[PDB]
């Protein structure tokens, strides 16, 4: 079906390695990515901590897992992947398409840390927190803000989910695609969800324009998520 | 002030009389109807039952009260209201705004008749159900179609929110309210709500396209809701 880029991170406690994950695919499985799309991911997912963006080595029994160079303290960081700009002609027009995902890691079931998480990293378009997800209660309002070239990104619309709202009679043709919240940006950029259960997040916006070099292409696509926990695994 | 068009009913036990809400402003809060918009409803609400569709009467202390002019009997019905068709300019062209609003009702407790709710009343745009709410408890999914001009309406944004899902900005921004479920509708129309907490529940979808009629209106746009209950 239609394929979304989203990153997940499992529960680490200092002094170990981060293990994290690659998803290309329908949201939550994830599945490796196939020989004719591995030019897409031409760069690794990047680790972000107070000493700025490092690259992460893939290590495992499948190409979409990842693992940190060095062990990381207690804290809250960020995972970034990135789907390269590709171009696709459609019904005719050219069109290049981006993606970008983003996972907050709690390494620690006490550090709840604001400061590397809340600063944006440059991704074209990107949701940048503005609290940590620890800090939310379900129930609670979760403010976010969108950016799209640097730039707040008014009247978009972010939708959220959660790994098990969605689950009957799925299969390669049927969706998961029911979310949990919807809503959309103030003149700002900033947006606030309101999960209503606990477990693993992921919210979504997406953004179609025109490609700035009209010589060159005609339009664009951007699709971003943001992955999270709600509540408490450990 | 977006001012969207919704229907509200109070709980009524079968023998007494049916009074409902037309709510047209921010969900869920009412607000009586402006004396520049009073010809916008010019039609009343209507409620159905086994017996067709009939007018109710606008009688209250304020002009979106209104009540039924026959005590009905316990069942499960459903209670409409329309936002006639205007023309507005944009930009510079045309668009014809046309809104609806439809309330499940079970009046007395046990009723979860399907008899009649499920049964399309004829709007322009409908959401209509396939399932009493009352027999759906929480995380429970919701089975409704989605109508437009008759037939079913594939690829539609359905969105729902309830009743203390969202408590901010009376008219700060004044922009939409925070939905709590999100989805679209397959070939059939069709699309599975599901409510995650009990309470006053309302679902919206909107359609905008071309007008029949070029030499008259360019665009056109609907604006249709669902409003019902899941427990107490
Ligand atoms: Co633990
Ligand atoms: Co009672």
């Amino acid at each position: 079906m239609v394929h979304r880029v989203w990153v997940e991170t499992a529960h680490t406690h200092g002094g170990e390695y981060l293990k994290a994950d690659l998803g290309y695919g329908e949201f939550p499985e994830l599945e490796p990515i196939a020989k004719d799309r591995l030019h897409i991911f031409s760069k690794p997912m990047q680790l972000v901590t107070e000493k700025g963006k490092e690259n992460m080595i893939q290590r495992g029994t499948y190409n979409y897992q990842y693992r940190s160079n060095r062990p990381v303290k207690d804290g809250s960081y960020l995972v970034t992947a990135e789907y390269q700009p590709t171009f696709r002609s459609k019904n005719s027009y050219c069109e290049q398409t981006r993606m970008f995902g983003k996972n907050i890691v709690n390494v620690g079931h006490e550090s709840a840390d604001t400061a590397i998480i809340t600063k944006p990293v440059g991704q074209n378009l990107e949701i940048v927190p503005l609290d940590n997800p620890a800090n939310i209660h379900v129930g609670e309002r979760f403010k976010v803000r969108v950016l799209f070239r640097g730039e707040p990104l008014p009247n978009a619309t972010v939708t959220a989910t959660f790994d098990g709202f969605d689950t009957s009679d799925r299969s390669k043709t049927h969706k998961t695609e029911a979310q949990a919240f919807s809503d959309t940006t103030d003149g700002k950029g900033e947006v606030d969800i309101i999960p209503l259960r606990q477990g693993f997040w992921k919210a979504s916006v997406e953004y179609k324009a025109d490609f700035p070099d009209q010589s060159l292409c005609q339009k664009q696509a951007n699709y971003t998520t943001l992955t999270f926990q709600i509540g408490h695994s450990h």
